[PDB]
């Protein structure tokens, strides 16, 4: 009676390859919608909601990879057409929340248009797949195709190596299925012994995603897992990402040295401040941040899917 979950079926760690594009466009496959709840509380600047979804195991995926949902409806301007398909990172482990290998989950933030001068919602503008997603109830359906992507697949070559992830908003996603993976559930092959360290930037602590999970890691493996995070509207210019990675730039810059991985997932707008950030703390250690940002690229260690 080990602190590890359980999770079936092992035979999900004997492929060689991960799954890719399994399910097109033309042929979903059609998956039934297990749960859907709401991550944040009355003071979030919008919901994020996280959705089960069961796919009776006929879509299995990797960590860090992506399912399509395409909505109902017709391509608002390809008459006779199906509705584009939307992305959305896996939040869920190979296994799954329900630890069996049938069911996978999403982090879902609801997009929605306020007229910017008068304030007023108009529905019509609201973002389609988002709203019909955390709009779902159990039962319902949904068109799935992939899984796609390869950019954030987790290097399990070294299970000691450390794993610096930094998420905004829904970002964090494959971090939460990353973590699952390495402190969580009983995954005989994959031992994880390194160091991991996320830090999550949100607008206020009602918007925070999987805090309870995420802190509970520091109790158990405080050896191995550290978390930091930055409120945009509630913290010590306000605090956003980049500012926590400035506190700590001396360490990070040395692990990226030894070998870290380092990882950015999220809106694509977090990009240029913590762009900024890492020139100028480069600059005070006296390196150029180019340099060094060429050498990560060369040596495989920089992750990014922002969107
Ligand atoms: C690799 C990848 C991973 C992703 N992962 C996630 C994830 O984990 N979670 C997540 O929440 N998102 C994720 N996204 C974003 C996701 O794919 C969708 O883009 C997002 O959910 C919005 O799609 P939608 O169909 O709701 O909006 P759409 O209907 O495509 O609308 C896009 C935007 O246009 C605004 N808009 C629409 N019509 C008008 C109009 N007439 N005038 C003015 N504004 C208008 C809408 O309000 C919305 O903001 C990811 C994207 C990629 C590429």
């Amino acid at each position: 009676s080990r602190s590890k979950v359980s999770v079936a079926p092992l035979h999900l760690e004997s492929a060689k390859e991960p799954p890719l594009n399994t399910y097109k466009p033309k042929e979903p496959f059609t998956a039934t919608i297990v749960s859907v709840e709401s991550l944040v509380g009355p003071k979030a600047p919008g919901e994020t909601c996280h959705i089960v979804i069961d796919h009776g195991g006929n879509v299995p995926y990797w960590e860090g990879q992506s399912y399509g949902v395409i909505p109902p409806g017709e391509n608002p301007k390809k008459p006779g057409a199906p509705q584009n398909v939307r992305l959305y990172s896996i939040a869920s482990t190979r296994y799954g929340d329900n630890f069996d290998g049938r069911t996978g989950s999403l982090c879902v933030r609801r997009a929605v248009y306020y007229d910017p001068e008068t304030g007023k919602e108009d529905p019509s503008k609201n973002g389609v797949c988002s709203n019909f997603l955390c709009n779902s109830k159990p039962g319902d359906k949904i068109q799935l195709t992939g899984p796609s992507g390869k950019i954030m697949l987790l290097p399990e070559e070294d299970p000691n190596a450390t794993h610096i992830m930094i998420a905004t908003g829904t970002g964090v996603a494959p971090f939460r299925g990353y973590l699952r993976r390495m402190f969580m559930e009983d995954v005989p092959n994959y031992r994880f012994g390194g160091l991991a360290w996320l830090f999550l930037g949100v607008a206020n602590s009602d918007s925070l995603l999987y805090d309870e999970e995420f802190t509970s890691y520091l109790k158990q493996y405080p050896d191995n897992f550290r978390y930091d995070k930055a409120l945009s509207r509630e913290q010590k210019g306000k605090m956003y990402v980049q500012d926590k990675i400035e506190e700590y730039s001396d360490e990070i810059f040395k692990l990226l040295d030894g070998g870290a991985h380092i990882y950015f997932c999220g809106l694509k707008g977090m990009m240029p401040g913590i762009q900024d950030t890492l020139k100028k703390v480069a600059e005070r250690r006296g390196e150029s941040w180019d340099q060094k940002l060429a050498q990560l690229k060369k040596n495989k260690q920089w992750h990014v899917e922002v969107y």
